C-alpha cells in the first residue's frame, strides 16, 4: 500500500510517478480501442483481409474454411484471427498442422508478422517432451507439426487430441481426399482432431475449375450437423445458381424480368420485397440504395458464405496492372554450335528432358565449352540488361533467372563492368543474408538498384517499392511464371508492373515467349487457364521446345491454345458466386474499417511514450536515422533481463511502411510485446507509486499541502471474459486539499507536472513525517469521494456492456432465423458472456495505486 511505503520512508523519483500514471492512462484507453488485435500485425491494411479477420476473429469457437483465391491472403487472414483471439484472451493454446516442407514458412510468418513464437514439434522434440510431461503436447502453448508426424503412432494422435487446444489450423486441406464410402487414413485423423478442438480454421484451394461441392468434405468437418448429406448440398448449389445469375445481371447493368425477380423473392423469404425490389431494378434516383440493402438481405440467406470465405481477384480491387515488353535478340553463333553438340550427344533422352536443356543456352555452353565459359561477352541478353539498367538508374528492378549460378555470374558482371549495385536473392541464402540483401535493395537511393533472384522463393517479403521486373529467362510450367510475377503483383504496390522479356531469337525461350503471351495471355492478365491448357497440349508443346527449328505447325498450336484460353476464361466468369465474393471482401464497410486503422497508425503519443518508457527502463536508443531506432541494453538497466532485448540489440520502427520493407526490424505498436512487457514491468512493480515534490508558486502560502492521488478502478475476471473492452484498470486522479476538495478537474496533469520539482533524500525524508498526521487525515476525505467516482465508471461500463452485448445477441438471433450456419454454441456463448460481464462489473472495486505529496515553497 503506497502510503505505508511513503510513511515508512520510501520516496521514489518524480519522473517515475509521471510515467506510471501515463502508463495506466494509455493502457486504459488502448484496451477499449474498437479494433484491438488488428493493428500490430506486419501486413498492409488490405480491406478484404481485414474483413475476414474482424468477422471471424471476434466469434466464439470460430469454425471457418478459408478458400480465398491463391495470393489473396489465406495465411494472412489465418494469422490475423490468431492474433486477435490470443490478444483478447479468447485462446491460449494453438495447434497449426502444416506439411513439413511448409513448416519453416509458417514459423517465420507467425514470428515476424504476428509476433508469435511457435514451437516446432518433430520426432526429436516429441521424444524429449515425453519425459517432461504426462501429455507431451502440454509443454508448449503454441505448436506447429505435420500431419505425418501427427499420424505416426496412435498413442501420439491421442495425446494431441487431449492437449486441450483452443484453436486448430490446417493448411492445404484440399490434399485431404474424402469419399463418402471410403475416407482416407489422413482425413480420418483430421476429423478426429476437429472434434476435440472448439475453434478450427481450414485453409484450402478450389482449383481446376470445380465448384463449391468439392468443399463439402471439409465443410462436413466444421459443422457436421449442418452438412450431413452430400446430395442435398449438390441440389442446393444448383438451385442457388439462378439467383447468382440474376444477381450477376443486376449490378452488371441489366434489366431484370419479373419472372426472373420472383426467384430473388424466393431467396429472401419475406412478403414486402416488391417496393424495395423494383427501385433497385427500375433505376430510379435511389436505385443505388435499393440495390445495396437488397443484396445485404440476400447474403444473410446464403447457405455457406458465413462459414466459407472465397475472395477472387475479380471481386477485389487494388492489384496493379501488368504491362509486357518483349525484345527479340539475335541468337549468337557461339550458342548455335553449343546446342548442336547437345544435339549429337543428346542421343538417348526424352523430348521431355531434351527440351529441358534447350531452355537455358547459358548453362549448356558451360558443359561443352567447359564450366565457367565466358558466356557473358557475346550473349545479347546481358548487353540489353546493362543498357536498360544504366538508362533507368533511378528505378528498382527485380531480375529473375532460372538458376542461382546464372544470378551470381550476372551480379559480378553488372558490378565489374558497369558499377551497378545488385544484390543476389536466392533460396540457398540463410535468413540473415536475405534480410541483408532486402535491406540494401530497399535503400531509397543509395542501395542496390537490382535484385538478381534465382527461381524465386515462394511468397516471401513485399517489395512494394519495386515496379519493374525482368525475365532473364522463362520457366517451363506456367505456375512458376505466375509465381515470379507474384512477388510484385500484390495489393499495396507503388505503381503498375512492367515486365521486360529479352529473349534470344529462334530458341526454346522464343517459343515460350509466344506460348505464354499469344496463347495463354499469362503476362498481362491473371486468368488461371495456363495449367489446364498446359496439360492438354504438353506433348505438342514439348517437341517445339526440344527442337525450335521445326516452326511450321506451331502458329496453329498458338491459336488453338488461345481458343482454349478464351473458352476456359468464359466458363470461369460464368461460375462466379458474386454473392459469396461480396460477402468475402467485406464491401464498403470493410474499406471503412481499413481506413480507421490507417489513421490510428499516426499515434505520436505512442512514439513519445515508447521513448519515455524505454528510457526510464534504461534502454539506450541509438537513432540510426532512416526511421529506425536500435535498442541496446545498458549498465543502468532497471531489470536483470528484459523479455525482448538482447545484448546485440534490436532494430525497431514505428512506421508501418518501413516495417514491410525491413522484416528484420520489430514493428512497434500498442499491441507489440515490447510495449506490453514494459507496461507490465512498471504497473506490476510499485516504484513510481509514492513520492514527494515541492512546488514554487508565489501565489500560495508556504507549507501548503496538495496530495495527488491515483486511484485504480478494477474488475476481477478471467481475461477470457474480455472485461477490458468496457472496464480495464482505469486510473482516477484526485488532487485533494487540506479540506478534501478535489482540484484535479481544474489542474491538468502534464502542465502541473511541468512546474513541479523534486527534493534531496534527507530534507524530504522527515518533511513527509512533518505532515504524516495530515496526509493520513487527507486520505479518508477522498475515500468517500472515490467511491462516487468508482460507481460512475462501473455504471457507464455496465450500460456500454449490456448495450453492445445485447446488440450482438440480437444480430445472432436474427441470423439463426434466416441462416442455417449459426451454431447452438454461438448463441449460448454470447448469453453466458453478457451475464458474466455484468456480474463481474457489479463486483468492481477501487484502490489507491499512486500518491505524490506536494509542498509549496517560495524559495
Ligand atoms: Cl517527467
Ligand atoms: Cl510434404
Ligand atoms: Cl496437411
Ligand atoms: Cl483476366
Ligand atoms: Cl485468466
Amino acid at each position: 500500500k503506497p502510503q505505508d511505503r511513503l510513511f515508512a520512508g520510501q520516496i521514489d523519483r518524480m519522473d517515475r510517478f509521471a510515467l506510471r500514471y501515463r502508463a495506466r492512462k494509455y493502457s486504459s484507453e488502448q484496451f477499449r480501442m474498437p479494433y484491438s488485435g488488428l493493428r500490430g500485425q506486419r501486413t498492409s491494411l488490405i480491406p478484404h483481409q481485414l474483413n475476414i479477420a474482424h468477422d471471424v476473429g471476434r466469434r466464439h469457437a470460430p469454425r471457418v474454411l478459408l478458400a480465398d483465391e491463391v495470393g489473396l491472403g489465406k495465411t494472412i487472414e489465418a494469422g490475423m484471427i490468431l492474433h486477435q483471439q490470443l490478444l483478447s484472451g479468447a485462446a491460449e493454446r494453438v495447434l497449426i498442422i502444416v506439411p513439413e516442407t511448409l513448416q519453416h514458412q509458417w514459423l517465420v510468418e507467425m514470428l515476424r508478422r504476428f509476433n508469435l513464437r511457435f514451437a516446432l514439434f518433430d520426432d526429436e522434440r516429441y521424444a524429449e517432451a515425453q519425459h517432461d510431461a504426462y501429455n507431451p503436447f502440454d509443454t508448449e502453448q503454441l505448436v506447429i507439426c505435420s500431419l505425418d508426424f501427427a499420424r505416426r503412432s496412435k498413442q501420439r494422435l491421442e495425446h494431441l487430441c487431449e492437449a486441450e487446444w483452443d484453436l486448430l489450423v490446417v493448411d492445404e486441406a484440399h490434399h485431404l481426399v474424402w469419399s463418402e464410402d471410403a475416407p482416407s487414413r489422413e482425413y480420418q485423423a483430421i476429423e478426429q482432431l476437429a472434434e476435440h478442438v472448439p475453434g478450427v480454421l481450414l485453409l484450402t484451394a478450389t482449383p481446376e475449375q470445380l465448384g463449391m461441392e468439392s468443399h463439402f468434405a471439409r465443410l462436413r468437418l466444421l459443422d457436421p450437423n449442418r452438412f450431413h448429406d452430400f446430395a442435398q448440398f449438390v441440389e442446393e448449389q444448383k438451385n442457388y445458381r439462378p439467383v447468382a445469375d440474376a444477381v450477376a445481371m443486376l449490378l452488371a447493368g441489366n434489366k431484370l424480368s419479373n419472372d426472373e425477380l420472383n426467384m430473388l423473392g424466393e431467396m429472401i423469404g419475406e412478403q414486402d420485397i416488391e417496393p424495395l425490389l423494383q427501385a433497385a431494378n427500375s433505376d430510379s434516383e435511389d436505385a443505388q440504395s435499393a440495390r445495396q440493402e437488397l443484396v445485404s438481405m440476400l447474403m444473410d440467406r446464403h447457405g455457406t458464405s458465413r462459414v466459407l470465405f472465397r475472395n477472387t481477384r475479380n471481386g477485389v480491387k487494388g492489384f496493379p496492372k501488368r504491362e509486357l515488353h518483349t525484345i527479340k535478340l539475335p541468337l549468337p553463333t557461339q550458342y548455335q554450335t553449343a546446342i548442336k553438340v547437345s544435339g549429337i550427344m543428346g542421343a538417348r533422352k526424352s523430348a521431355e528432358d531434351r527440351a529441358r536443356d534447350m531452355l537455358y543456352p547459358e548453362r549448356i555452353y558451360q558443359e561443352f565449352e567447359g564450366d565457367n565459359a565466358t558466356w557473358w561477352n557475346f550473349d545479347p541478353r546481358v548487353e540489353w540488361l546493362m543498357g536498360y539498367l544504366t538508362s533507368h538508374r533511378s528505378q528498382k528492378v527485380l531480375v529473375i533467372c532460372a538458376k542461382a549460378a546464372t544470378a551470381l555470374q550476372l551480379e559480378q558482371v553488372l558490378r565489374e563492368r558497369e558499377g551497378i549495385r545488385a544484390a543476389v536473392f536466392h533460396e540457398g541464402m540463410s535468413i540473415i543474408e536475405r534480410d541483408r540483401a532486402a535491406a540494401w535493395f530497399a535503400e531509397e537511393d543509395t542501395g542496390a538498384q537490382v535484385l538478381l533472384c534465382s527461381e524465386i522463393g515462394s511468397e516471401g517479403r513485399n517489395f512494394q517499392f519495386a515496379s519493374h521486373m525482368v525475365m532473364f529467362d522463362l520457366p517451363f510450367n506456367p505456375d512458376l511464371l505466375e509465381q515470379r510475377i507474384g512477388r510484385l503483383d500484390r495489393i499495396g504496390q507503388a505503381h503498375d508492373i512492367q515486365i521486360h522479356v529479352p529473349y534470344l531469337e529462334k530458341t526454346a525461350q522464343s517459343v515460350l515467349v509466344r506460348w505464354y503471351h499469344e496463347g495463354l495471355d499469362a503476362f498481362e492478365h491473371t486468368c488461371p487457364t495456363g495449367r489446364t491448357i498446359y496439360d492438354s497440349v504438353y506433348n505438342d508443346l514439348i517437341n517445339y521446345l526440344a527442337s525450335p527449328d521445326q516452326t511450321e505447325g506451331f502458329d496453329d498450336l498458338i491459336k488453338n491454345c488461345r481458343e482454349q484460353h478464351e473458352a476456359l476464361k468464359a466458363q470461369l466468369e460464368q461460375g462466379r458466386d458474386r454473392l459469396l465474393e461480396i460477402h468475402s471482401n467485406g464491401g464498403e464497410k470493410a474499406q471503412a474499417l481499413a481506413e480507421s486503422i490507417e489513421e490510428q497508425d499516426d499515434d505520436t503519443n505512442l512514439i513519445a511514450f515508447a521513448m519515455n518508457l524505454f528510457d526510464i527502463i534504461g534502454i539506450n536508443q541509438d537513432d540510426r536515422g532512416d526511421n529506425m531506432i536500435v535498442l541496446t541494453p545498458s549498465d543502468h538497466m532497471l531489470v536483470p533481463d528484459f523479455p525482448g532485448l538482447s545484448e546485440d540489440g534490436i532494430t525497431i520502427t514505428f512506421d508501418r511502411e518501413v516495417a514491410l520493407a525491413r522484416e528484420d526490424a520489430q514493428f512497434i505498436t500498442w499491441e507489440h510485446p515490447l510495449i506490453r512487457n514494459g507496461l507490465d514491468l512498471i504497473l506490476s512493480g510499485d516504484t513510481g507509486s509514492s513520492t514527494i515534490s515541492l512546488l514554487k508558486n508565489k501565489a500560495l502560502p508556504v507549507g501548503t499541502l496538495l496530495v495527488e492521488l491515483i486511484y485504480v478502478v478494477e474488475a476481477q475476471a478471467p481475461k477470457q471474459l474480455q472485461l477490458n473492452r468496457f472496464l480495464p484498470p482505469t486510473p482516477v486522479r484526485m488532487l485533494l486539499d487540506k479540506n478534501g476538495n478535489n482540484l484535479a478537474a481544474q489542474v491538468e496533469f502534464e502542465t502541473f507536472n511541468r512546474q513541479l520539482n523534486a527534493v534531496n533524500r534527507h530534507t524530504g525524508s522527515k518533511l513527509v513525517n512533518a505532515v504524516q498526521q495530515d496526509v493520513h487525515a487527507i486520505l479518508q476525505l477522498g475515500e468517500a469521494q472515490i467511491e462516487k467516482s468508482a460507481r460512475a465508471l462501473i455504471d457507464a461500463a455496465r450500460n456500454e456492456a449490456d448495450e453492445k452485448l445485447s446488440a450482438e445477441l440480437s444480430r445472432l438471433e436474427a441470423l439463426r432465423a434466416v441462416n442455417p450456419n449459426i451454431r447452438d454454441d454461438e448463441l449460448t456463448a454470447i448469453e453466458s458472456n453478457r451475464q458474466q460481464v455484468m456480474e463481474s462489473l457489479d463486483q468492481a472495486g477501487w484502490r489507491l495505486d499512486a500518491l505524490r505529496l506536494i509542498v509549496v515553497t517560495h524559495q
